[PDB]
């Protein structure tokens, strides 16, 4: 309403009662006038690889982007959740857009000034019936900025259709936004929407206090029998007589056994330390691909697969971990110090190591004169009995994809983490209307191109609530907390610098709090 | 027009033989209706809850959903040498994806599964 | 002879399904070092990992 | 002999496609020719001149 | 429109793969004097311009 | 300088055809090509192809 | 109604429901 | 039939297992597939099916 009145107010906080905690976040952003309006057709460029090729649009619109856990909870924030709570899921959320600002720039004479337009509208509309190309969910950079402080741009929105090299197909579509019916606001107008989240599985917060193959009672033997020896000692030499055991705690790898590990998709190890790797370029002739319409993707971060073995921490598998920069670096070829890299490890109680093989199978049918043979299995689908864990989230890391409208996905939670959403919230795009500069005072049938220059600003708030699990565990001794460094420092980690800026410093995962199997 | 095919099956074999497990079938062991001239034969069916044929194709590809106009946050091993005077040594560095390299962006989602066939040209 | 048949085509599910006659894809089959050069094999049948997506095959008139 | 009726019912999913752009649709080819595509020739005989399948419609991933 | 002879002369039969068969050609099983009806195919129901109506116009059918 | 809305409620008549072979319909050309037909280019400009007239069913005179 | 308040949304987009269709178009 | 056994000890090196977390487990019994195809009762999978013992059986090497 009005010119002097504010459209709402700022929310920040998290309330803790009982199962649940609702987090509010209210940022401040920018919309700039993207494409002078236009739609534009891209495609890639000329000297591309086939593997790099594509086609699709850039729009005049931007969009809202609040898929990281960051967004919503506060570095303490994520601490209290992760050191109480077995498990966790979104519920419902709200989102608010207020204190709309237009405002216009001159930039005649080398001289900017910069005046409100109380007139000119934004354009705001929900995707609610997904019926454009759904770009959440691919870790773009352009969300809320994880500091409350901190005025963050909107990213501008573009999407990818069916190519054939640089060129498009019959089957290639082309969307305007503008074809969907969107709310007009004016300085003093606001925008709401609400969601609810759908029954999804609660995130494991947990590590397993146990592994798959240690889940028997080691006091007492097993009534089955296993094949232990295939030959005996007959006078000088051998001969072949088939011998059978109960398994116990001596030869614990021997017992028959209920399940199975999850399935594999293996990865090539590279050392931290850089005198252990190969001097050589295999970071894509040595990369775990798939296959698709002729065109090679990488594999990354894939299926769900632990880091590392024991003692193996400064193994990682090459495309198999989520990466995360640190604060100030730059896009291409950095230094690993510049970068944060995850580890899976608690999984590999019940999924295989990224890096190894998934086991051995028997390849031949020995006889007298045949030796039995195995061989190493690096790729291995799912099987009756497997169990795994998902990959596990991240601070930094994104919260929900959009499950694919597919015939058939299985187990379809997505691979870079999180949870696996049919209806994800839906993308919320907005851009400023044109408005046209001085025209013509002869008619002219030709399309405005000369158009005021004009960009809005406003407040952002996003609040969803999260339903927990909490831990309930019996294990007498105490667990594993995440907790601060003990020591002195100059800053403080999760804190501003002696020049304003916030700072993550490393990866928080969820997996602290224990259970069994 | 056209004529009724006869009906037959199979059962367990052993090259060409039955085994102990293999099952006959009268049908005359059936009860079934008898019809004359003038009487016809009537039944209703309902189907199971069946999922949709998806009579559509998709107009992206799995490799090809994200925004090309933004870069990923996240990195991948870009290289794993750099050259070290008049040779190369190893070391390790990382890449935020965008458009350039749009092979190497971290993905949700992998193809369905595969069982390899031989190619024939017409 | 090829002209008395009619060969359906299923190339619409190349978006999401492997091409039927093409790898799945590729997997590291060693552990490189200083001495030891990465090494990877095609995959040739796949079975199902959570996170793929699929189309089923078309029906015809 | 005898005359043998089957009816069945069947549940549509409607197209609700936002795309700008026409689409692929399934049409006649567009020619004169001897025969008409799905008819009888001179003799009475019905052929089914090429396999259809259902997916021309599109749909975003 | 149907037409049904009489099959096997009454009989039920017992049948099996040819003595010179491959392995992976073996088989065993009975003929039977009965017929059967046989709807399962789409052309059945559908009319060419049917079958174009439906699949111009819809997503999934079932 | 403003917005202008036209709302228009249009009357349609459906096609009921009783015709065994399938019909022409319109449809999008097959192949690939710079730019879609009914898009803009890379410099933004909306382009229409080719003029779409209505009467691609047929009836009975 | 005053200077802050936009006097309208902006519709486009296509109805079709039996036998009728509503078409919209905002510029 | 110990005469079409190899002579030699494949119990462990020719046996079928999983690998986790750098430990190598028996597969045992595994999942669930045919002991053997027809006419071959005398073969089973190494480690492939259940075996009891019968009564008085010890528990090594026997």
């Amino acid at each position: 309403d009005g010119v002097g009145n504010s459209s709402g107010n700022w929310h920040c906080d998290s309330t803790w009662m009982g199962d649940r905690v609702i987090t509010t976040s209210t940022r401040t952003w920018a919309l700039p006038t993207y494409n002078n309006h236009l739609y534009k057709q891209i495609s890639s460029q000329s000297g591309a690889s086939n593997d790099n090729h594509y086609f699709g649009y850039s729009t005049p619109w931007g969009y809202f982007d609040f898929n990281r856990f960051h967004c919503h909870f506060s570095p303490r924030d994520w601490q209290r959740l992760i050191n109480n709570n077995w498990g966790f899921r979104p519920k419902r959320l709200n989102f608010k857009l207020f204190n709309i600002q237009v405002k216009e720039v001159t930039q005649n004479d080398g001289t900017t000034t910069i005046a409100n337009n109380l007139t000119s509208t934004v354009q705001v509309f929900t995707d609610s019936e997904y019926q454009l190309p759904y770009v959440l969910g691919s870790a773009h950079q352009g969300c809320l900025p994880p500091f409350p402080a901190d005025v963050f741009m909107v990213p501008q929105y573009g999407y990818l259709t069916l190519n054939n090299g640089s060129q498009a197909v019959g089957r290639s579509s082309f969307y305007c936004l503008e074809y969907f019916p969107s709310q007009m606001l004016r300085t003093g107008n606001n925008f709401t929407f609400s969601y609810t989240f759908e029954d999804v599985p609660f995130h494991s917060s947990y590590a397993h206090s146990q592994s798959l193959d240690r889940l028997m009672n080691p006091l007492i033997d097993q009534y089955l029998y296993y094949l232990s020896r295939t030959n005996t000692p007959s006078g000088t030499t051998t001969q072949s007589r088939l011998q059978f055991s109960q398994a116990g705690a001596s030869d614990i790898r021997d017992q028959s056994r209920n399940w199975l590990p999850g399935p594999c998709y293996r990865q090539q190890r590279v050392s931290k330390t850089s005198a252990d790797n190969n001097n050589s370029e295999y970071s894509w002739t040595g990369a775990t691909k798939y296959h698709l319409n002729g065109r090679d993707s990488l594999v990354n971060p894939g299926p769900a697969m632990a880091s590392h073995k024991d003692d193996e921490e400064k193994f990682f598998p090459q495309s198999g971990v989520l990466i995360f920069g640190k604060q100030g670096s730059e896009k291409t070829n950095v230094d690993i110090e510049k970068v944060m890299i995850t580890d899976e490890e608690e999984i590999r109680t019940t999924n295989p190591v990224a890096t190894e093989q998934y086991g051995s199978v028997s390849t031949n049918l020995q006889r007298g004169n045949r030796q039995a043979a195995t061989a190493d299995v690096n790729t291995q689908g799912v099987l009756p009995g497997m169990v795994w864990q998902d990959r596990d989230v991240y601070l930094q890391g994104p919260i929900w994809a959009k499950i694919p409208h597919t015939d058939g996905h299985f187990h379809p939670s997505p691979l870079m983490g999180g949870f696996g959403l049919k209806h994800p919230p839906p993308q919320i795009l907005i851009k400023n209307t044109p408005v046209p500069a001085n025209p013509s005072t002869t008619f002219s049938a030709a399309k405005f191109a000369s158009f005021i220059t004009q960009y809005s600003t406003g407040q952002v708030s996003v609040e969803i609530e999260w339903e927990l699990q909490k831990e309930n565990s019996k294990r007498w001794n105490p667990e594993i907390q995440y907790t601060s460094n003990y020591n002195k420092s100059v800053n403080v980690d999760f804190t501003v610098d002696t020049n304003g800026v916030y700072s993550e410093p490393r990866p928080i995962g969820t997996r602290y709090l224990t259970r069994n199997l």
